[PDB]
């Protein structure tokens, strides 16, 4: 069966993943070796198996997003030198965990409006990505948020964006490009559908006639 | 072995955790069951298992802080009406998400403090606690921050907070009884070693003498 290991897991190590066993184990004297990427290729010894009891360990914390799956292969030796059993596939899947802070696409993005656009008219789209698993959990699940405007005026809710895309629109009336010809907007997106992690960046918004 | 899976899981329901197969599937044709809390017993169908193909699945999002170990039995029965193997116990382990804020056991903590105390004594502790796990995982692991203090006087800097234990310290001199007598201090609270999910509290410093 396939086996499942979470990432960025502490405490003392190894820990023990499962015990590999032989049929052939009372017949013979059976010693046990595991190959492949994470094993004796790199990341070399990421795993080991103990080679008398059959003991499979992980050896360190694990990163799903440097590695998220291992195809390893296990291998059954007797004291006489034959090989017992065929090398046997060993899957091991790294579960995610929320350790990626959301990261927009740009720092500083650029939009501009008509200061006679109608309040609900769209502006300009901010995006961010997240590196975490966004088809098993919801660690890149995105909300945007507006954290603050510069001026706050004639008021501090010029502009609002649409949670789920990004989008900045005009919120209310009072656009004065005469007054105040570009504001800067600090942007977040957090992960967790916007209750985890979060990033900031800016948007600047020039004021068109 | 267990059969991990990880909590708040999204996507499509059920999913695959491990297929169930008898020797004797030869001889006779084998159907295939599952008991214990969690399949027949409440809570009812968090796991099944196809009855010919001995798919066990889980039909929906599970949470470790509700339950992080079920104990199931599969069973193994011939078209006959006869058992062909002994039921076989399986357990199944709930892995951690960071889906838990870091709460502080008071809303409002209070202390107080000599004005005459010199700086670097201890007034008072703030204490948080996290649900998430703590034996495995950082997410739990609880870091403290002072976010704002009321009033800014003598300067905003008159208390600091060891980030492990809460425990709130004088870190200036200049803390007259007469011209300011209460300080409000917003206090935080961030899991992830202070690089995660934060909430906040209050502790109100009473300056005596
Ligand atoms: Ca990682
Ligand atoms: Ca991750
Ligand atoms: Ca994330
Ligand atoms: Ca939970
Ligand atoms: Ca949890
Ligand atoms: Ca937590």
């Amino acid at each position: 069966p396939p086996i499942s290991c979470p990432e960025n897991e502490k405490g003392e190590f190894p820990k023990n993943l499962v015990q590999i066993k032989s049929n052939r184990d009372k017949e013979t004297k059976v010693f046990y070796s595991i190959t492949g990427q994470g094993a004796d290729k790199p990341p070399v010894g990421v795993f080991i198996i103990e080679r008398e009891t059959g003991w499979l360990k992980v050896t360190q914390p694990l990163d799903r997003e440097a590695i998220a799956k291992y195809i390893l292969y296990s291998h059954a030796v007797s004291s006489n030198g034959e090989a017992v059993e065929d090398p046997m596939e060993i899957v091991i899947t790294v579960t995610d965990q929320n350790d990626n802070r959301p990261e927009f696409t740009q720092e500083v993005f650029e939009g501009s409006v008509a200061e006679g656009a109608v309040p609900g008219t769209s502006v300009m789209k901010v995006s961010a990505t997240d590196a975490d698993d966004d088809v098993n959990t919801y660690n890149a699940a995105i909300a945007y948020t507006i954290v603050s405007q510069d001026p706050e005026l004639p008021h501090k809710n010029m502009f609002t964006v649409n949670r789920d895309t990004g989008v900045i629109s005009v919120l209310t009336s009072g656009l004065d490009r005469e007054s105040y010809p570009t504001y800067t907007l600090v942007v977040q997106a957090a992960d967790l559908q916007g209750e985890g992690l979060s990033t900031t960046a800016k948007a600047v918004i020039t004021v068109k006639d």
